[PDB]
């Protein structure tokens, strides 16, 4: 058999093998391993698989996906300046004299 | 024909095939599909392709690439053992109001 | 010999070749290239390889990996007082009950 070795194939003791380079590996953890190992991507920090085996970015605190699957990002306000003093109650600035 | 099955190839009946696992798939969306499908990476949220067919991180609102291809982006009351309230953008001792 | 052409293989002048599409390429920069090229992923902005060839996200200013490999936001003003129906005043960086002081 002729193989095109410039297109990712090579011989390993006369058997055609995928010659897997950067970002790829053979999955030695399937039910059929180590005799039958599928090729898979090789991934590290910040990448995962979803349920379909698709690569996704691994998002932590502060980050989310928008509506197109793009990565996106995602202290109390000032009381009124009317000369009057304010205290804090149930998430609101409430006039001091309310309690005096 | 001899294939090395522990290196990503398998027989699909009599025919030699790539055995694609996680992060990989066959592209059924070409002109030539379904009879000739290239192997491609399998991608989801957070990843996209370039025009050059390269995988890139898919960035939305608030994130961008820096110039070397990496992803990038009331004051406290006085501390003096006394109680304080908010008035005109200042922190003003409570006592002052009693 | 027969190949499953719907499974990522094709003929190039009789020779069996991987038919590489989006996110893959052959590496022409090896010690046996260009007559022998491995298949590799094809990566651009936001991605790199680690030392062992695994793809990682490339992080710049203000972003960091946490200890579980996830991308996160890297790293005074007052917080909310208690939401318990009571009034509060600020003393020594703590919300203390206005009650105390009357």
């Amino acid at each position: 058999v002729s193989i095109k070795k410039s297109s990712g194939l090579n011989f390993d003791n006369t058997a055609i093998a995928i010659n897997a380079g950067k970002g790829l590996e053979f999955d030695t953890n399937t039910s059929e391993s180590p005799d039958i190992n599928p090729i898979k991507t090789k991934i590290g920090s910040g990448i995962d698989y979803n349920e379909n085996g698709a690569m996704i970015t691994k998002l932590g605190a502060g980050l989310s996906f928008d509506n197109s699957g793009a990565i996106t990002i995602g202290y109390i306000p000032e009381a009124p300046r009317d000369g009057q003093a304010y205290v804090r109650k149930d998430g609101e600035w409430v006039l001091l004299s309310t309690f005096l």
